[PDB]
């Protein structure tokens, strides 16, 4: 089924959902998150995807029905079904393509969701460039 390979373009819609998670950067992105990109000592990209990857997964599931993220407007309930969806989509297109389970992502201080979300996409530009061998 593979043809070319399977990081130009299966990647590279991942990435442009990458920058749409970010657009909730402020209600949504005020509790926390594991700095994954605190300390890496020599992960790989396969293993970094699945890390977030898991991170990603809690954010779709508690905080989509959580109050804390809701707000108080009818506005802001339409635009959060939008992010639930995107989200949920890069949870499998992200490790889906990695290949690991087991992802013990319990190791690192309280980072912020929103310093991580910008190591996200700058981490998604720079690593994406070395699918190809």
């Amino acid at each position: 089924e593979a043809e070319a390979h399977k990081c130009d373009i299966t990647l590279q819609e991942i990435i442009k959902t990458l920058n749409s998670l970010t657009e909730q950067k402020t209600l949504c992105t005020e509790l926390t998150v594991t700095d994954i990109f605190a300390a890496s000592k020599d992960t790989t990209e396969k293993e970094t995807f699945c890390r977030a990857a898991t991170v990603l997964r809690q954010f779709y599931s508690h905080h989509e029905k959580d109050t804390r993220c809701l707000g108080a407007t009818a506005q802001q309930f339409h635009r959060h079904k939008q992010l639930i969806r995107f989200l949920k989509r890069l949870d499998r297109n992200l490790w889906g393509l990695a290949g690991l389970n087991s992802c013990p992502v319990k190791e690192a201080d309280q980072s912020t969701l929103e310093n991580f979300l910008e190591r996200l996409k700058t981490i998604m530009r720079e690593k994406y460039s070395k699918c190809s061998s």
